[PDB]
């Protein structure tokens, strides 16, 4: 009978489809995390200088985005006054081509009318700022923190979901590894760009951007010790890099040290979904299966 | 026939209203962003100081919330020891007025029994802490970094749908314009706080707060071609201002250079809602307006 | 009549608990919201020494997540060099034990094949690093900013509904209390740490991370005047600290100042849930109901 048959297909596509397939006598709901990361790992850059986690991090105190340089081009002893700009900007042979104002594209300073040797041959045009000028870039090939490699990142993590008032936490030698170690929260940023389908060569050399993910698709029916988190790693290259400086007073002269730092920025975010058996959407689901049924 | 007007009138409501303008036939989803923001632009302050973008963004590495400074007060050469308090803390004549401990309301350092002079008339009760105190307030006008108004924000960012795996990015010359370059991701600093509602003199002289927001609401059942982003800029004024402080040592003495920072505040908020025809809904939706219907 | 009992149950099922209870005629929806935080307190630690908000406060310019110092550690003028390592790496006597290379657990700097002295009685490896090497640690107890348990904290918050397009803000001498001062948006930080279950005591001596809930659940049938904040506070201990280094320049050399950061990591979350009636829920769940009533 073909109303029995149509009443069969109905039937199985609510109990088979809407609540054993997509769980529909569940809930969704969201969650609050709160992310800690430590870093663990010592770099040698050549007199020989040694870069540790309190220069290698930025920020100090941490966050959920935070960048661990893999390189640099550092301009010392920097100071404010008139010098030549670079010749990229314009080379100029006689004042009359020398206005007076505001650069474009790399502007390193005001102008002025005035013509002033760069490097004995070319003459530049004069101007107020930061001087000596940033010298012309020559990324180092390969990165000057090329042991970053091998540092470790400890992620701390604590959930909460609001609607169900559940809490967890996703916590001598440990890595972790995607089907060795599936719960280690420690994990070594060259494994890291891997995953994220990156060169760390090429990554540290110009920079990059890693995204990390913590899904907690928890089924609350089930216990709370099977609700455990799941590391995803995102490729989110053109390269990744910020100006910083650090300023000192050396015989009432104020300078800075101007560094164009080459880095890594790594961003967790924390998003799951957890559900619970609830009346109202079977309720929903079992009318909407009668009204169908019927029609 | 009543019968056949209100059976039509409920049939129009879900298909004309359900699907064809709600789209009930379309299911949610959220997204997952990452942000970069480059500022280009210089300054010049008045002997004559220039400031870059390692010196007027907070902070150096960026964030979705990043300060560019317009406005400052600084006060040099602080150091650690007896001097006398602002005399807004209090005007003193006689020793017996100084009761050591704490100030309030700009507790500038912890008091002492005595009394010191301040401007060669009034008597201030003396106190230890970073000496000299932090000079009146009054703020420049107009602003120091008046030229800010014309840098410019370059603002990359990716999504990426989680539920039906989309990732989407936003990306010689281009300014941003609600209805002539409506798909430029560089802007102008004047252009942002005049679209949020806001005068940036004023905003410049105080500081401010500017929200940026990038709506990526996309239907999926058209091409990814068409799923572009929508900025709105959104004025979120009282004025913002911070306080840092640059240390350096000189003689063997530690110093520190304190700024009273007047910027404007940029918040980035990535939202957006995307859709995908689904048959849970759509079977609901026809459950209930079959139940309606005959009812 | 067994049918007239099944009828009303159903019928009182629908009303009373979906509509009723349940609010199944509204329709949630999210907001975007800007917090800002302002912290007045001063310190004193022993020469003396006096703490600003622009030294205890990390980041300057502020964030959602900020840290507010409540001891430290510091190694001062601190060069690069070779000097002798910890004796918890390792206790040497010849240098046959003396491998150059790197070190682990709490790597100082690079070995060399050479024992040197280091207390006048033991000799351990010599490195090259950051010199001299961070004193062992003795975290101090009491803490040094114990003055923390003064300071207060004014919350600004702006929230906005991007669906029912409704904006909400959440504001001589006022404090919160949870029964007396329910909508006063100043905390003092001993009062937050004791709400989240937490002794301010040891919080202040090692760390610790302390979660901020502002909830604007709103039902916006109602009037904007009843769409209020309410503030929760979690205790989200193993501690908080970090590292962070003010480098300076003396007699052309550059030193640094190594700090080891106790402190109290505040994390403010702004979550809520508002609803407005809608015809689509409506008609969905009477449908339902006449479902399930006939059937
Ligand atoms: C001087 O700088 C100019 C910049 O265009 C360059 O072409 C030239 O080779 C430089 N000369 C030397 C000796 O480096
Ligand atoms: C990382 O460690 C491996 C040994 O496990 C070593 O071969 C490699 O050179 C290290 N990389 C760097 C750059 O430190
Ligand atoms: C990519 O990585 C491989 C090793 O996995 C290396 O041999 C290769 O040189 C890298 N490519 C570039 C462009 O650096
Ligand atoms: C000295 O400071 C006091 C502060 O109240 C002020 O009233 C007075 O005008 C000042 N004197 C001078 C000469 O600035
Ligand atoms: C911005 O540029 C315009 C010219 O386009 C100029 O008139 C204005 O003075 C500039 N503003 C500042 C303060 O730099
Ligand atoms: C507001 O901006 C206008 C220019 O658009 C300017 O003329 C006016 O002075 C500004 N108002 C204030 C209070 O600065
Ligand atoms: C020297 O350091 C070692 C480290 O193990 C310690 O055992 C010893 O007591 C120290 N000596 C003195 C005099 O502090
Ligand atoms: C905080 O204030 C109370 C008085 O209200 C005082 O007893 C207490 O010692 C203060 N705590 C600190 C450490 O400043
Ligand atoms: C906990 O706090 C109480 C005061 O509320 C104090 O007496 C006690 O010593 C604290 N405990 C520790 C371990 O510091």
């Amino acid at each position: 009978v073909i109303f029995r048959l149509i009443q069969l297909v109905v039937l199985v596509y609510v109990i088979g489809w809407v609540f054993l397939y997509e769980k529909g006598y569940q809930t969704s709901s969201g969650l609050i995390s709160s992310v800690s990361v430590k870093l663990k790992g010592l770099a040698v850059t050549q007199g020989p200088q040694v870069w540790d986690v309190a220069d290698y991090v930025f920020p100090a105190q941490g966050d959920n985005s935070f960048v661990v340089m893999t390189n640099f081009i550092v301009t010392p002893k920097q100071t404010q006054g008139y010098c030549a700009e670079h010749p990229e900007g314009g080379i100029c042979k006689e004042d009359s081509g020398c206005t007076p104002g505001k650069a474009k594209r790399k502007a390193q300073g005001i102008r002025t009318g005035k013509c002033v040797a760069f490097n004995d041959t070319v003459k530049t045009c004069e101007i107020f700022g930061w001087c000596p000028v940033e010298v012309d870039d020559d990324i180092p090939r390969p990165a000057l923190l090329r042991e970053a490699e091998n540092f470790t990142l400890f992620i701390k993590n604590s959930i909460s979901f609001p609607r169900f008032k559940v809490n967890r936490r996703n916590l001598k030698t440990c890595l972790f590894h995607k089907t060795l170690h599936p719960l280690c929260p420690v994990f070594q940023l060259g494994y890291v760009v891997q995953e994220s389908g990156q060169n760390f060569s090429t990554l540290a050399e110009k920079g990059g951007v890693v995204g990390i993910t913590i899904d907690w698709h928890c089924d609350l029916d089930w216990h709370v010790r099977h609700c455990r988190p799941i590391y995803e790693f995102h490729g989110l290259s053109p390269g990744f890099n910020f100006r910083f400086a650090r300023h000192f007073v050396e015989n009432g002269t104020n300078y800075r040290h101007l560094f164009k730092v080459f880095g890594i920025r790594f961003d967790i975010l924390v998003d799951g979904k957890a559900g619970k058996f609830d009346i109202i959407p079977t309720m929903t689901t079992i009318g909407s299966g009668i009204g169908i049924f019927g029609v």
